[PDB]
């Protein structure tokens, strides 16, 4: 009845990151960067605005437990002020929207604790999970869930498209969102999945 | 320790309405128009954009149900094409943001099915819940729930304000929204509800 549609890099494990604690700052493969309001550069380093993904294992200073799945998470900092505007990572996956179909889209959403270069890492900036057909976001998870510092939790997004449906046969896509509505305005996520049974 | 935070015309019982089926075209006391996309026009009749109330007894044609609460729902319908932008009612609440505290709010969503002069009122436009601090949406529903034509139901959003947050001391406010990404691109609300309560 539940079938699962394929996401590339769902899970944010290509790179492999063997050091405790270590990150990257690019885009992480099978992704894109979302950028509407144009604060991520195309060139990162450590402290601009950037995206990537992090190890979290034995070690860490980040969570109380490890990556939801895997070794890696993906994160997105935002160095600029909150209110700023938003961003985060995209991917446009091959399926397209059909009817009478109930989609299910999990992804685990991560407000890491600690000091970084003695900046406090407590507080959050919020987050957005969308599911999209096309350019329209279907249904989001705007902020719904609390997540302490130092705790992951799984953010849930549901959307049933019916035969009248205006977007039809456009391709799905996700979106994981930084909203920059406080500091320090960096979160992670990991294991993303999408389901489909009938509506 | 579940305390309720005042809504003016939370129900849309403002005003009274007799005639089964029958509505208003302007703004429900106590409301804004929330109108990002000037989509609503000032000056309302039947067939523009319009928002009102409705009443919902025996005798409707809209629901396999009556009104959730009372006799009247709050409306907004909008003529522009699918993806046009977005518009809905807006309340600013005299509560402000505070810390430490878990916030609740709930209203119905109503999908009313039937036809209007042969036009059918089959289909749904998608639904947009916020909650506010200031000029920010803390959290919001973006059109997780499936509402079938002739039946309501609660969505719930849900926020919790920390002594970091950068919105605390602003004004709490409520958006209902039509996202216009479907036809018939009308929807209803009803019973709005803010409750808080220790985080
Ligand atoms: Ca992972
Ligand atoms: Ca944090
Ligand atoms: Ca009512
Ligand atoms: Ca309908």
């Amino acid at each position: 009845s539940v079938v699962s549609i394929p996401i590339n890099n769902a899970g944010f494990e290509d790179p492999f990151i063997e050091v405790v604690d270590d990150y990257t700052v690019d885009t992480p493969p099978g992704w894109t960067t979302y950028n509407p309001n144009n604060l991520v550069p195309e060139k990162r380093t450590t402290w601009t605005s950037n995206n990537g993904v992090g190890y979290v294992g034995p070690g860490t200073q980040f969570y109380n437990q490890l990556a939801p799945e895997g070794r890696n998470i993906g994160f997105i900092y935002l160095a600029q002020k909150p209110g700023s505007g938003v961003a985060g990572f995209e991917q446009i996956l091959d399926a397209t929207l059909e009817p009478d179909t109930k989609y299910t889209l999990k992804v685990d959403v991560g407000n890491f604790g600690g000091e970084f270069q003695k900046i406090s890492l407590a507080g959050f900036p919020g987050y957005r999970v969308e599911l999209l057909a096309g350019d329209t976001v279907l249904a989001a998870d705007h902020n719904n869930l609390y997540i302490k510092d130092g705790e992951f939790k799984t953010s849930t997004v549901t959307f049933t498209a019916t035969p009248d449906n205006p977007y039809l046969d456009q391709k799905l896509g996700i979106r994981l969102i930084n909203l920059l509505q406080g500091t320090f305005s960096g979160l992670d996520f990991d294991n993303v999945r999408l389901t489909v049974e009938p509506a």
